[PDB]
């Protein structure tokens, strides 16, 4: 019977995604060769084209980003041709080498085959591509504990952390008719990380805290005209905040202000002394400069929410509704300072869109 | 017809307000007498018992308040015993200097006599009892642009500014069969204001910055059990966000960032050196630094949203469902490094509460 939702989601993709493109006349014999394709065969094949626009349409739907002003230079490498976990791991890895781009970010996302029956072709078990493992044994905390479970997980299959704070995960996914998945240990030559050193205060390098580059988010399902991928990991480059004000400074994850504190010189005793801001803002200065520094691609808060603006503007012109979540738009830092702030957002859901799916480990 | 709407009000509060007192047996006798008052008078009266739980339950009840820990503890001046003008002024003067306690803050509301036929008996024009003044003739920004139009209502009743920054407008309120409201100077004596200085900073005192002690909201209705209290003042002390990264930083108020940047000693060419949020923790440090060297109570966002993690599980253990709005609960300087952040909340409206109404003004 689900050829009905199958039909209903592709008639009201290729409709607007065709007018989009200029191609309005070609939907009638184009929705006609679908609508022949579903009852024959149950499901539908996008062309390459129809497949590049929906992902960038589902970039553009995404409610919960700030960095969709750039939703059309997506970049976008279709890899619904793997079959084999030799392909799925040099996809993997090709796909961090071109995003990472020598630290000059393309925003990128590698579609692998999407689900048949609801049945997975591949199952991506990394959050991210990259990310560092965490710890918790007896007291013991190492790590980031956002990491915890599918640490746990990995050292299961064997796999064996060193157990710094910043030991990176391999790559592990399960393929179609593999009972348990395969990991594959990360080539440290693939994967570019920055120290976070401060712009005025030398000390701040005894903390000897790192970062990697690029956060590739590859455990969403992303759907387009009915069709679900569920294994196609994208990146962008990072908003400075969420690495030196969540990632870095959460009381859950890595915990840091009071260490930032002790090297820049201020008391971490009073309330009243606003110690905990104080550290978020040289924290996060630091992540900036370390970056850019280095010469790895990176935005501040401000002038991601300027960007921001102008997509609601470009939105406005085009006659295109804009949704968004005003909770997860505003900045951890200074977010006032920022139009988001002021103003509303209506967070309907449109598709095509990126989704949650369930974590096979957990 | 109406009589239903407030019956059912009634009975609501009546059994909620009489549980929570110990006098549960004590609600049929009341709500008879309270059923026959309704149905011979249209309307019904307040107990000064009544009235005062009511408006504790309405701070209660308060989605947006993070200081609600302490909503039982409110100090309720009953005045629907005024009939006149002199008495409404001297209500407001006496509402400003109890409050106020010589800078050991109270938190106070005084209720004046409610709405009859929907019919006001007093309609206060002040968003709070004390504010600055705004003015915006050609080019020209003085004040609080907030007040702008409250400002030229004033001036059009006669009162004229001297066009400081900081101006204190007249009380403005306007009695039942008045066409004109009219208006009181306030007397120099009763205001607690507060020079802004730094506390490492010897050059912030350049800014000439400075704020009155309490924030006496003037302008909302309080409803209890059917009952509109249209005019009922209240006030608690301030958190210093609201002066530092509101008030003081807005760029619609009075966008004092840019002067930060330069007494502190910073550029503020680049967004990527994040000098607005070093500017923004800067002033809001020197907003509690000297409230709390005059002896003004005043509390930080950090220990604030502590206090109201014990509300919350203070809310819990009394079997009482917490409601909240997360949007107006997170401050607006380090919003994650609360715990408000990190969870979600019930936005819900329960009544007894205070809700907005329009500007007689405008
Ligand atoms: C180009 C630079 C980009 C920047 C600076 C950026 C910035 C952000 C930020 C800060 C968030 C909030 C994340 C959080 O609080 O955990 C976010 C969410 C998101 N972004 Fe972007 N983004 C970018 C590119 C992309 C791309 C290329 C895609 C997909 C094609 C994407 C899709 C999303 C989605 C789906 C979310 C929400 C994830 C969730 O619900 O957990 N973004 N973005
Ligand atoms: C004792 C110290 C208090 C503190 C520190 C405090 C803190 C706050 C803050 C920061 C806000 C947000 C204001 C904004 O963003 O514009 C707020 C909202 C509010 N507070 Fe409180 N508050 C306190 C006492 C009170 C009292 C005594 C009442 C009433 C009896 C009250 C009722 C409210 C209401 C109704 C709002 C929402 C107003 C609106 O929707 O615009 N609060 N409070
Ligand atoms: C573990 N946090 C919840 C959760 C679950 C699944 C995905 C996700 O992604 C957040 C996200 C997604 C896309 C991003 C793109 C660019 C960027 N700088 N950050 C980004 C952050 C977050
Ligand atoms: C002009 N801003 C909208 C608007 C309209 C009407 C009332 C109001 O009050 C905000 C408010 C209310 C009560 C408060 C009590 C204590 C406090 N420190 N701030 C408080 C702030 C805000
Ligand atoms: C309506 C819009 O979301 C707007 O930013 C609101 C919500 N957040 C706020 N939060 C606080 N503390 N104060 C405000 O005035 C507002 N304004
Ligand atoms: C669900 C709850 O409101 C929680 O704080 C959410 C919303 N705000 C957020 N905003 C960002 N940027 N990132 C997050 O992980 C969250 N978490
Ligand atoms: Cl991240
Ligand atoms: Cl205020």
């Amino acid at each position: 019977e689900e050829k009905e939702i199958l039909w209903n989601e592709a008639k009201a993709f290729i409709a607007a995604c065709y007018q989009e493109l200029g191609k309005a006349a070609e939907v009638k014999d184009r929705l006609a060769d679908i609508k022949s394709e579903i009852d024959l065969t149950g499901s539908y094949v996008h062309t390459k084209e129809e497949l590049e626009h929906g992902a960038k349409m589902a970039w553009r739907n995404s409610n919960r980003c700030i960095g969709r002003l750039f939703w059309n230079s997506l970049n976008v490498i279709d890899r619904r041709d793997v079959r084999t976990k030799e392909e799925v791991r040099d996809a993997l890895f090709h796909h961090i080498e071109t995003a990472t781009n020598n630290g000059k970010i393309r925003p990128t996302i590698t579609i692998f085959p999407p689900e048949e029956k609801g049945e997975k072709q591949v199952e991506i078990w990394n959050h991210q591509l990259i990310r560092y493992a965490g710890y918790e044994s007896d007291g013991e905390r190492i790590g980031d504990p956002a990491s915890c479970s599918l640490t746990a997980a990995c050292e299961e299959l064997g796999w064996r952390g060193e157990r710094t704070d910043f030991d990176l995960l391999p790559l592990i996914f399960r393929m179609k008719g593999d009972e348990q998945p395969v990991w594959y240990e990360l080539p440290r030559s693939l994967v570019i990380e920055v120290p976070i050193t401060h712009p005025d205060i030398e000390a701040f390098s005894d903390l000897e805290l790192k970062w990697y580059g690029v956060p590739i988010v590859s455990d969403m399902k992303l759907e387009v005209g009915g069709i679900h991928y569920n294994a196609a990991p994208f990146n962008g480059w990072y908003m400075g905040t969420e690495i030196g004000a969540r990632n870095l400074a959460d009381e859950k994850r890595y915990d840091k202000l009071k260490k930032v504190a002790s090297v820049i010189g201020i008391a971490a005793d009073y309330n009243t002394d606003l110690w905990k801001d104080q550290a978020l803002v040289e924290l996060n200065k630091a992540v900036l400069h370390s970056y850019k520094k280095q010469g790895v691609s990176i935005v501040d808060h401000h002038t991601a929410a300027s960007q921001f603006k102008r997509f609601e503007e470009q939105a406005e012109e085009a006659g295109r509704k804009l949704t968004g979540d005003w909770t997860w738009l505003i900045p951890p830092i200074s977010p006032a300072a920022t139009h988001i702030f002021h103003r509303s957002y209506d967070n309907s859901i449109v598709k095509p869109n990126y989704f949650y799916q369930d974590k096979p480990y957990e």
